[PDB]
């Protein structure tokens, strides 16, 4: 859907910044720092889910750029299972929430972030 490789780029960067902040708001609960409200939590996780499959559209065929590694297009088979384990973690994420665990939850927050990590350390220059 991108006119230019420019547009792609900040597309993914757009989606990429949200999926952070609706990820990242959450640690303050999950440290215990804020209190634990379930259904605030199970919501904000459900747009979080949403997100989360947005950004890898945006990597297509010639849409070099941004802080993009190129291996992401050399070595896309490899990119995938990144993709893959990222939104699989998400679905883990998701069931926490929805049981109401906070354990579950801490536990899954730790999975997705190495989740992101693991992806940047390889991919993200
Ligand atoms: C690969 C499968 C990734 C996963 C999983 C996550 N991110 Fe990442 N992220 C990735 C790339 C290749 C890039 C660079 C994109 C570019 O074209 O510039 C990024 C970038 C970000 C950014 C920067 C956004 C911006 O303002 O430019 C952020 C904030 C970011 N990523 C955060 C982030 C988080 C919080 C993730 C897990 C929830 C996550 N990313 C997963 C590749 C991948």
């Amino acid at each position: 859907q991108f006119a230019k490789p420019e547009d792609a780029v900040k597309y993914r960067q757009s989606a990429l910044t949200l999926m952070a902040s609706h990820f990242g708001r959450m640690t303050p609960v999950v440290k215990g720092q804020a209190p634990y409200d379930a259904a605030q939590i199970k919501a904000n996780v459900e747009v979080l889910k949403t997100l989360t499959a947005l950004p890898w559209a945006a990597f297509g065929p010639g849409t070099e750029g941004g802080d993009a590694r190129p291996e992401i297009w050399s070595d896309a088979a490899s990119f995938k299972q990144k993709q893959q384990a990222f939104q699989d973690n998400i679905v883990k994420l998701s069931a926490a929430a929805d049981a109401g665990d906070l354990d579950k939850l801490r536990a899954a927050f730790g999975d997705v972030g190495a989740s992101c990590k693991a992806c940047h350390d390889a991919y993200r220059k």
